[PDB]
């Protein structure tokens, strides 16, 4: 029956849904689309900084990086002030997670080495967790213009679940290192208006957005009951069918997630 409501609001507005809520002791697992392949955007900028964390240690993130006025190629709020005094990794991740900046997650991709600046060695640690769907291929900002059908710089909901609940909830990082993951998250400016919006305020969520061409719109997030208990939510969408230019529209991932919250009540 919660599969007629989604596709009841793929009618509304003209998108294609996709869901998935990783299933625990006492609910059933929730899966609209949940294998279909969605494009990455800005999802990848929460497994990213993990990737990081887990080949260094806590004293890398005090290496002070070095970039000029063209390599500014994105939406980078953070990074176009800072061209002179530079930016610590430490401080690339902040921004990459919490304002979703573009310039701090290309010098991160730099940061992990390898052929293709570093999509290669990303790749590898999404294997390493598990996934064997997930691949990101392209840097900010052409991994958002891929054409529909294409499964360069895709992941699923499905797979981006469970590799973000090893990553919060589980132990594919120490403490020590998972606790900054979360704060990161925990203070998210991007998100107000998505997965936030369709919880009621009595439920802790920490989010990390994606947008990009064709109307794509996603949200990745790990939320907390008024008694404590944890639950993992993916939602992602698209309108490739209003071609290169549609709008993403916000309002259907925030009315998906009440959906979820009705289930999980």
């Amino acid at each position: 029956d919660l599969a007629d409501r989604f596709a009841e609001l793929e009618r509304r507005y003209d998108a294609r849904l996709g869901v998935y809520v990783p299933a625990t002791g006492t609910t059933a697992a929730i899966e609209y689309r949940a294998d279909e392949r969605f494009a990455f955007c800005s999802t990848f900028k929460a497994p990213l900084v993990a990737a990081v964390l887990h080949q260094n240690p806590l004293t890398h993130l005090d290496k002070l990086i070095t970039y000029t006025s063209d390599d500014i190629r994105s939406i980078s709020p953070v990074a176009q002030q800072h061209v002179q005094t530079g930016m610590t990794i430490g401080q690339l991740c902040d921004a990459a997670i919490r304002y979703s900046d573009g310039t701090a997650a290309n010098l991160l991709l730099a940061d992990l080495g390898g052929p293709g600046g570093g999509t290669a060695a990303f790749t590898g640690y999404l294997r390493s967790l598990g996934d064997t769907v997930s691949r990101l291929d392209a840097e900010e900002p052409e991994l958002n213009r891929d054409p529909p059908g294409d499964e360069r710089d895709t992941t699923t909901p499905h797979a981006i679940a469970l590799v973000l609940q090893q990553l919060v909830l589980g132990n594919a990082l120490p403490p020590d290192k998972r606790a900054l993951l979360t704060d990161w998250m925990a203070r998210n400016t991007t998100g107000a208006k998505r997965i936030r919006a369709g919880f009621p305020a009595d439920w802790k969520v920490i989010d990390k957005t994606g947008t990009g061409d064709y109307g794509r719109a996603n949200d990745i997030a790990v939320v907390w009951s008024p008694t404590g208990v944890p639950y993992v939510v993916a939602v992602m969408s698209d309108r490739a069918g209003g071609g290169y230019d549609a709008e993403p529209r916000e309002a259907l991932l925030a009315e998906a997630a009440t959906c979820v919250a009705g289930v999980l009540a």
